[PDB]
């Protein structure tokens, strides 16, 4: 399989994911630790095997990441090491067109009434908006291949819908909260409980201040991931799923749930 897809095609990011899953051991949804050197070694193998040199990004991926033992990557760093789909990647570059959080403000923009996760026809419309912004057109082999892998690799209940952490695995893991938040996971159950606790006004809604309270709670719960030097930063973050400074709990149900709702 690796032998094949690595040295073949214009790997879309579903098949990319297959190759990735071929060494995404932990299933972190991020190429974790030593499995990167495991990747990297199969990559450089596929390379020297099929007689393809390990191109300076892939070769540097071994030279700079072949020792990223305590490392972790999203689809982002590998998507241009394994040359996935460079033009399709432009929308993937929209997850990194500024930040890992402000694009999330974009992601809920299309959805219906902001359900917190885009549905099928709605994510099948998500790309259309993106198509109007990539300054290209994002061709059929970009739009569908890409819309589909988002909608699949992180379909949270196999409903044909889209929640964050695929687009957020395709998000730049820099100032994101999206990987810390996969391990931070309360549980969708205490998630529901805590949200009711964050709803201390009894409004049935939460605004970005109680969001920092969401995090004062969380940090003091999972300080190995959520740290007080960025806690009002995580407030900055989740704030971007919610609507108008005022968080409806529909869109802040995937950050801290677990990767579900």
């Amino acid at each position: 399989m690796a032998e094949s897809h690595l040295q073949s095609s214009l790997i879309t990011a579903s098949q990319f994911f297959e190759i990735w899953l071929h060494f995404d051991a932990d299933g972190s949804g991020y190429l974790e630790g030593k499995e990167l050197q495991n990747l990297i070694q199969e990559l450089l193998q596929a390379r020297k095997k099929a007689g393809l040199e390990l191109s300076p990004e892939m070769k540097t991926f071994v030279d700079q990441y072949g020792q990223r033992d305590d490392g972790k990557i999203g689809i982002v760093e590998l998507a241009h090491v394994l040359p996935t789909e460079e033009n399709f990647l432009l929308l993937f570059r929209c997850q990194q067109l500024k930040s890992c959080e402000e694009f999330m403000k974009t992601w809920r923009k299309y959805d219906t009434d902001h359900s917190g996760f885009i549905e099928t026809e709605e994510l099948k419309n998500f790309l259309k908006d993106l198509l109007e912004k990539a300054n290209k057109t994002v061709d059929d082999t970009k739009l569908a291949e890409y819309t589909d892998l988002m909608l699949k690799l992180f379909d949270s209940n196999n409903d044909g819908k889209l929640e964050l952490t695929e687009m957020a695995r395709l998000l730049p893991v820099q100032e994101n909260f999206l990987l810390k938040f996969q391990g931070i996971k309360m549980c969708g159950k205490e998630f529901n409980k805590a949200f009711e606790l964050y709803d201390q006004d009894g409004n049935g809604y939460i605004d970005e201040n109680e969001l920092d309270a969401l995090l004062k709670d969380l940090c003091e719960k999972n300080k190995q991931e959520l740290d007080i030097n960025n806690i009002s930063t995580y407030k900055k973050n989740i704030m971007a799923l919610s609507d108008g400074g005022k968080l409806y709990r529909t869109d802040l149900a995937l950050i801290l749930s677990a990767g579900d709702n």
